């Protein structure tokens, strides 16, 4: 049934994987991005976010940081690769959520639980 709590859809965490950090917990497909419209990194490390939302670093340096244009990255040279392209960088200190498990993890249906 009920055991946490999302705060992107705010219908309960019934699931058997679950992702949490900024200070609530969330869900796995629920967990995206504000306005690059991406999907952070999902790689339990650091977290990026700002007093009431949970926009990334380089969304937040789109308005107030130094970058606002397309080609994000770092300035090297363009061979097709992530990441290094332009100026508005990428993560390491960013919403990289710890990808966890719930203690009902169970999963009695599958990939639905009871
Ligand atoms: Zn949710
Ligand atoms: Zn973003």
């Amino acid at each position: 049934g009920s055991l946490l709590t999302c705060g992107g859809c705010q219908q309960n965490i019934g699931d058997r994987y679950f992702l949490k950090a900024i200070d609530q917990y969330w869900h796995e497909d629920c967990l995206s991005c504000d306005l690059c419209g991406c999907r952070l990194g999902e790689v339990g490390r650091r977290l990026y976010y700002k007093l009431g939302r949970k926009l990334c670093r380089r969304d937040y340096l789109r308005l107030g940081g130094s970058g606002g244009h397309m080609g994000s990255g770092g300035d090297v040279m363009v061979v097709g690769e992530p990441t290094l392209m332009g100026g508005e960088f990428g993560d390491e200190d960013e919403r990289l959520i710890t990808r966890l498990e719930n203690t009902q993890f169970d999963a009695a249906n599958g990939i639905d639980d009871e």
